[PDB]
Formats: C-alpha cells, structure tokens, sequence
C-alpha cells in the first residue's frame, strides 16, 4: 500500500491534469491494476468530475470503473450540504459540478435556507441562474418566512431581484414578520430594487406586523428619496 500524494488529498475539483496524471499512477500500483496509458484522462480533476460511470468504463475498459468509485469516494458523502455551502460562498464552478453529480437542488439547512436563498443574499447572479434553470423553488420561505426576493431585495441585489422576478418570485410574499420584499428594500435603502418592485405590482399599501408600510419604513429611516418614490405611486 502507498500514500497518495499531499496534494492529491485536496478536493479533486482542484486538480491540474498533471495531479490527475499523478492519481491514476497511484491507483496503478495501490491497486495493481493494468498499466493505465497516460493519454487516457487528458483532463483536470473538475473535467473528470463531469464524466458519468459509463465515460470512464469505455475510457478505461480495465480500470476505470474502479476509478470512477475510488474518485467518487473522495467527495463528501452530503452533497446538498456541500452545495450549500458553495452557494453561500460564490463558488460557482463547485455548484454547477455538485448539481452534476446530484446535488438536490432544493437542499435545505436548519434555517430552511435553500442554494438559492444563499446565492441571492451574497449577490452571486450566476449561481441564482443556474440554480433557477435546474428547478430551484423561486418562492420557498426559509424558516422565518423569508424568500429569494426578500433575500435579494434586503441584501441590494437589484440585477437578482429581476431576474428572480422574471422566473415567478411572488412580489407581494409576506415573512413572518409580515414584510414584503417592497418594506425590505426600503428598510435597507435600495430605492433601485423599489422601483423595479413597483413596476411588478408590489403593494404599496401593504402593512407589516407592526400597521406599518413602506412608506412609513421610510419615513422612520428619514430616506426621503425613498418616501418620493412610494409617494408618487400611492
Ligand atoms: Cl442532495
Ligand atoms: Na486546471
Ligand atoms: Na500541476
Ligand atoms: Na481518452
Ligand atoms: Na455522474
Ligand atoms: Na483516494
Ligand atoms: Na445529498
Ligand atoms: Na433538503
Ligand atoms: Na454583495
């Protein structure tokens, strides 16, 4: 038995072609398998992590189902966990790779957050495309009630607040505070993703737990640009 390499022990998704090289040769002698050919897995660790079973047994009629396995096993066994978490931090390249390896797009956490709330709260717009485009549910609440919309609309990510409104996000959703994306928007001053909501239907009138509407979220705040564009429109 041989020690694969320190730098193999990385997640695969990091792997150069030389590394990938480098791990097939390891399984060689660790397995004793037939000499693999080193034109075979001309590719790096995210490529392969792209092949399905099939690909690597016509790939490597000797081994490569056995490589396939041994690769697999090196990722985590919660992949919806994982894919969380990449959606949270932007990492848009390990999403797309966790989804193609069945990833639950819908995954949830103790939070009810879903990849799509996360992505929507930390402005990554490519992770929220194709995340709506693999059947993320536009409108799931989170545990407080919260939405996508909401999540983007607070967090000023006017580019995520259309293109979610484009995919069915409800613009009049309440949380459990009874806030609508509109009272979020303006409590944080994004009179951009207001306008945008307006022009979608958002209700001016509505009131939160406390009797209170956008309008009036905006006159505590004293952000009269704000209150200018909520007045007009009611
Ligand atoms: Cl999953
Ligand atoms: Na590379
Ligand atoms: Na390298
Ligand atoms: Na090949
Ligand atoms: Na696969
Ligand atoms: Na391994
Ligand atoms: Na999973
Ligand atoms: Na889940
Ligand atoms: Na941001």
């Amino acid at each position: 038995s041989i020690r694969l390499p320190a730098h193999l022990r990385l997640q695969p998704i990091y792997w150069s072609r030389d590394d990938v090289a480098q791990w097939l040769k390891w399984a060689e002698n660790e397995f004793s398998l037939s000499p693999i050919d080193s034109n075979t897995f001309e590719m790096n660790g995210k490529a392969l992590l792209l092949l399905t079973k099939e690909d690597f047994r016509y790939r490597s009629p000797h081994s490569g189902d056995e490589l396939y396995e041994l690769l697999q096993h090196i990722l985590p066994a919660d992949l919806g966990k994982k894919l969380l978490e990449a959606a949270r931090a932007g990492q848009d390249d390990e999403v797309r790779i966790l989804m193609a390896n069945g990833a639950d797009v819908n995954a949830t956490d103790n939070d009810g957050y879903t990849p799509l709330h996360l992505a929507a709260s930390n402005g990554h717009l490519e992770i929220v495309e194709v995340l709506l485009k693999n059947g993320a549910d536009v409108n799931a609440s989170d545990l407080t009630g919260i939405t996508p919309l909401h999540a983007a609309a607070a967090t000023g990510h006017l580019e995520i607040v259309e293109v979610l409104l484009k995919h069915g996000a409800d613009v009049n959703a309440y949380d459990n505070d009874g806030h609508t994306p509109l009272h979020l928007a303006a409590k944080y001053g994004h009179l951009e993703i207001v306008e945008v909501l307006l022009k979608h239907g958002a209700d001016v009138n509505a009131q939160d737990k406390f009797g209170k509407t956008a309008f009036d979220i905006s006159i505590d705040n004293g952000n009269e640009d704000l209150a200018e564009i909520l007045q007009k429109l009611n």
